[PDB]
């Protein structure tokens, strides 16, 4: 389902390209898909026997790479079709890498750190033989993070009777991690404003800026376009929306929360805030928040997405043909994917670059990804979300061809 | 023949650099020599063996480096020289590298693109067992190209089960190939110009230049030289050349000009090739073709500096005649090694997996570039030779030192 | 010979059109899947430094890796080392043997260089081919001035180049480090073998067979031995000087008129030994043995062996009667991929068997397409890496 | 105890001593002699273990391979406290003798971990043994080293070695070490190897004496593993056992023992005379009147101060190293017949090689085939030293070792190494 | 003895951290220790057979990184000892490594170079199969040299098929060799001395420093020293110590020293180098000599910072008594650290296939000595202890930390 509509997006994409249907049937499914049973000893004596898989989509640009996901509801169609679109991020940063992904079927929540270590290390060995640092490069995902990783790291070094940083990412720094990791999504959204904000006349300085969410990710552009000299005319939690045409009190919002619109009277709908009057909109979170019902509405001239796919087909659609500058979530939030490709590089390299060697190398990724998606939408006259779809899949179609796959 | 003489410059190279007759026996021949047979199916299904060459010619300072031809006069001889000339090059550039080159003995113009892959694959799978990125890395040459690097990167990865694309450099850059590769060697031309102007104390915006020949070479010559400020006094074509004692318009004849880099044949007065290289400037850069100036031409050219971008365009007796008189001479074995610079680049960037803007390249180009035409130029002078023979000890050098510090010699 | 390259590549051109082949089969065999050419530096005992001409033809590996010796010898060349590997396939199609040919040499001369000196080409040798070369690719031997010692210096090289032992990488090594048992009489064996099998073939016994023995070296003296114990009369021996015979037979171990009346006085058995062309298209017509067995190499002209065959007369070819040597050199091999080593009895016994399958695939095919046995050789020779490599898809 | 530790280095000096003597009684300069001394290559390793309690216990090991000139090393490995260094390498040279012995294209290995299993679990023995593997895998495989059981080690530890060892390498490697169960490439015959090795070289040595079996008397010292299984092929062919001991004394009987009884009656530890009352001491049973003495236990019973008092014309050494040097020149002085330790128990050796054959090859011998090539090895092996020691002039034990080494030296010499 | 003094040091460094007994155990002893034999063939004809050792202390964080040595005190203790050492050293400049070392026993002053060079391919051969530039990456140490590294790399390459450069540091520039490893040690203590002088509050122009020795560490110093404005009012030779409270004319002392240092006998008035440690300043250097600063004197030195060079110059009491007396201890062991430093950097090279300017590395040396001191300076603050025992926690700390991420205790 998931797996099928991701397979139309594919389709329409290599399509618009001007690919005939050989390169569809090359791109539908991945190159190869594993399904492995790992027993593992519980504490309480017994054996259990888990399923794990890992999908390589496609290595024509590089060896693959993706997360790894512990949870009850993983499954092989899912795995599948998250590979595709780890395909497209590397398309879309331009990383020399194909989309890989895995999971186990298992519930981390009732299990012990020894469980999920001897876990961890059954799974290296079940899949040692078509990953590594050459090959398929894990990451941490759902449930996972940066201790499994080293476990996994571990073990696959054991078996190789070498350290392979290399063979994985998200890994402690003592391990050969990366400095810039923890605001590297946020970071990329921030330069998507600065370069969407050019394209549009407005200066930085001068820009009004709406941002549903105040967690983590929110809080961090609320800071940066304050700072920037922008005025943040509204910001928004679970309880509602605060809209002020004179720009929000960044510094004290900040200073008590957890998030912050109780302690305020005045509060407004996240609703009526999204049709508020403003340069900038950046929705949080929350799926199809912009509809056909509010698209009309939406006052901003551009729409950065920060999660999660909160604009609907139909939304897409009115936008573009009302010239609002859609900025999609697969492009915004690619910082993420592009640290943890210079982890692999300075693993390759075995030299660890300063957070802000990470920093600038960061900006000049998420700046070319940008112009190329808009030149790429101009010139297809489509939107920026088609348009990353394309520039996403149209290097391993390139690569494949010059190969001669198809 | 090429290797005989091939030899003598090796000969000659190492005798001024010091080294006693074992050195030479080491350098005169390649560490190895592989022939292979490779069978192809062809399109009309009969099966035809083509003959293909490896040859690797020292190794000492890192793995073996250089191009495969595919030609119907390739011959063993051929390859093995143009290994030795690699090795030359890389010395030059200073590459941690050795000289390596390749070839098969067919006729690319009569056959296929699916023949063409096939026979790509053949090669890469009859000599697989002494190739790779840490051994000997090829690249193209005559008529072959980045699609048969690309075929050929695939077929060595599928040997291997994983991507290898440091197997094989001027790869299409969705493959791992590098910005920059274009216009490499004429940018390393260019700053040779500016350097060889900067030893006869002359400043680029005033410097009075002529450019024999206005294909892709020639032009982009005079492009960065006018916009330099420099006038671009003479320029040549394959019909004959423009003079102008003040700078010609450069930006009428790049436009105006034919795709086959003509123009001249539409034009008012217009003197033959050898009164060109006969004229007054500063600089004279003979780019086309062969012995353009001879022992006869020789004591006429009026250049304080003449920059070869082509090969062979100046013969021994030549370069004698213009060493005598005090013009700088830049060998086309230095001014066109922007190339294999580039090329040793994408290797780098394969090896990191992680790829450089095409003004990092050019800013690192130009710094070895720079670098190489200095200890060039030091060496001549220390040594009183010319810049080629100079160029030369410099290219075989590296291996010399690295060969008696490993043991072997 | 002299034009040894282009004469193998007329035997293997003729052979695969006897066999029915298209001229494709041709191209793909007539010159080395692989042929390498080293530069090999070397310190000399004096303290300068010498750098050598090596070189390692892979003839085709469609059935096996390939096997063959390395001389080291100042004549070896480029083409007569391609020459022998294809000899080498021949020899291993006719053992039916799971490998194809190889040969390498060195240029260069063993007599006036020191035991370090070639310790130190060898293991030159070793490192300069290794990427190509080893257990399940190319497995050298003894050739011309090499023997057992050079084998042990290539052998070690090769293990620590691995960092294991790795035995199985060349053959004719000691016994202490995997060699085969079997090894010195192994050539001759095959040449009596090869007498029993002829003997059956004209209705005789072998008790009741007559031979005359041209040459009463190394060679001769084994065979006139064995006949002897076996109850047959040694009517004819033979040497430099002149040559002995008696229709009564002779008194082999007290035993321990000119030759060519000899070869043409009556017998059942003749066998020439070393030197070449004592049967021309001059002693053909008058030859009275029925079986001619080639101990030695070129004896009978191209000629004297059309005549023969022509006229009845059963003839062993030296490619045949000699292919002991190559068998149990694969045999040392076989021990050495297993780790277990075999008795001087099993392999004698194992020889056998290769030997006298390899006679009645030949006679076999002699009839089944008329020609004499030595085509007959070649054939069955070149056939089985030309099936293998049709098998594989290359041609 | 500095006792046990001053033992473990005297056997190492004690064999240098002798395969010194034997290098040179074989014809070779000093050199050789500087080669063989020392292993190829010693590796010592530190192994965190997870235990049962929670706690990390990081344990000492290690691998002595003593040298490759003709093959791999072979050598077991074992888990004992007393484990050290000096004993490890000494014994690694052993098996190089006991592989020339027996012929075996093999020299010698030997590891041990300094632990004991006695107080550790099942699951900790587990993780010790992976750990092991993956300390010195880089060193060790089937074509390097292979190992096998020894003290306070089993089939099950193999098992999970060879398990580990596999999933480093992507690919079931049997061959990696011997000793194995028979479903994962294990060899018939490897139970009884050891004892069915020590009890042809009694039936040869019999032949020797003029004795015949059936009528010999027989005293063998421990009742573990190797002394059980002797005293049953003992007493099946019908030879009378007047002589059994363990730990705690030894019963002594010159009607016969009751061997199915006692066999019947003993101890996984092997202990069984603490069911009777009349118990002497292992010294006393030494010097008990008998056509052959077994010393199956422990080491350095048959010393100088005792020697004179051995009543057998026949010593068969099963255990390692319990004859001192001055002792073998006392029993060789008399006309004793001395079976020693490195060729009396060449047969489990002998067998772990068939099974790393049959791993070569992927293919498994009978019980009878097996057996039929054990039998023949050890005849052979025998008689060799035995002829050896007569045409050298030399007691058994430097004929063995000179028959054990001499291989091992030509391989050396061959490979240009010395 | 070493070997328990650096497993005393261990048990404190980790106790002082916060770590159970069971790290200690983890650390107290290498993770592989190889004792190898080797048999080399003498000049003479015999053949001798060498012991070999090599530790490799801990790789939780990358690969083990160290010298070997080639001495006659060469033993098993001592080469397990050094290993430790490596680890802090590590741990300190933050490499991605932790430590190993080796040596041989023997004397390589009374042997040939060809006998050195089958010694050295010999070892590598012995202990190929537990090394290698992803495992164990060796250098030079006692009694090897570039020499020695260019043999072993050579010999390792050939094992392996491939140009392996990776493997071994200290090689020459032609074989995959770094720029700026002359000056790499020197440079690193400057850069130290500019960082306590901000931490005390003085401006390295109004420093006043005692430099002991005036070899080409010293006189490196001094002029440094000078040529940043300081002040140098202390030096010394073997032969006695100059001082002069405004300043020595250290350009006249630099041109007037001789080719070993010598200096000072040219004056009449000379001082002892024991007065010269007493006398006031803010910076002492003492000389590369053990046991200049005991606990006889310690009270005395005047000095506010003391930088260690090298060679361990101040005595534990000693060390414990400047703490108390709020004296700024900067120890050998981080002031030293440029040299594995540059090692490590040329590693990094190796692994790209891609090297460095001298400048380039000048300025990755001073940013990883800057935050080395600020990282051993802020843990010594928030746990009260010296900048000597500081760097020993800041040493071990890192293959701590990654042997618990590991899962290994």
């Amino acid at each position: 389902n998931l797996f099928l509509s991701t397979q139309t997006i594919i389709k329409e994409a290599l399509r618009k390209l001007g690919y005939p249907g050989d390169m569809y049937e090359l791109m539908k499914e991945p190159q190869r898909m594993l399904t492995v049973r790992i027993p593992v000893k519980m504490d309480n004596g017994s054996v259990k026997v888990f399923t794990g898989y890992r999908s390589q989509h496609n290595d024509a640009v590089g060896p693959t790479k993706g997360g790894v996901r512990f949870h009850p509801e993983v499954n092989e169609e899912k795995v599948k079709a998250l590979s595709i679109w780890m395909t497209l991020k590397c398309g879309i940063a331009n990383l020399p890498y194909g989309g890989g992904k895995g999971g186990i079927i298992c519930d981390p929540r009732t299990m012990s750190f020894g469980e999920l270590e001897r876990l961890s290390r059954g799974y290296v060995r079940a899949i040692s033989q078509i990953v590594g640092p050459t090959k398929d490069i894990p990451a941490p995902d759902v449930y996972t993070n940066s201790q499994i990783m080293a476990w996994m790291m571990d073990e696959y070094s054991r078996l190789r009777e070498f350290d392979s940083p290399g063979f994985i990412t998200g890994k402690p720094l003592v391990l050969g991690g990366s400095q810039g990791r923890e605001t590297a999504t946020a970071q990329g959204v921030t330069i998507c404003i600065e370069e969407a904000v050019k394209k549009k006349g407005i200066k930085l300085q001068n820009a009004r800026i709406i941002i549903q969410g105040f967690g983590n990710a929110g809080s961090f552009l609320a800071k940066f376009m304050h700072d920037a000299g922008a005025k943040v005319i509204g910001i928004s939690d679970a309880n509602g929306g605060l809209y002020n045409p004179d720009g929000l009190d960044i510094p004290y919002l900040l200073d008590k929360r957890d998030m912050v619109t109780n302690l305020f009277t005045d509060v407004i709908t996240n609703e009526e805030l999204l049709e508020k009057d403003c340069d900038i909109l950046v929705p949080a979170a929350i799926s199809n928040q912009i509809t056909a019902k509010n698209a009309h509405n939406i006052q901003a001239s551009i729409v950065v997405e920060r999660a999660n796919g909160p604009t609907t087909i139909d939304a897409t659609k009115i936008l573009n043909e009302r010239g609002v500058l859609l900025v999609p979530d697969i492009l915004a939030s690619a910082g993420g994917v592009t640290v943890s490709y210079f982890e692999w590089v300075q693993n390759n390299q075995g030299y660890y670059w300063s957070e802000e060697e990470v920093a600038e190398k960061l900006r000049s990724v998420m700046v070319s990804s940008f112009e190329t998606i808009y030149q790429t939408a101009a010139t297809h006259k489509v939107d920026m979300r088609l348009a990353a779809y394309m520039t996403g899949i149209r290097k391993s179609a390139e690569a494949s061809r010059f190969r001669g796959w198809v």
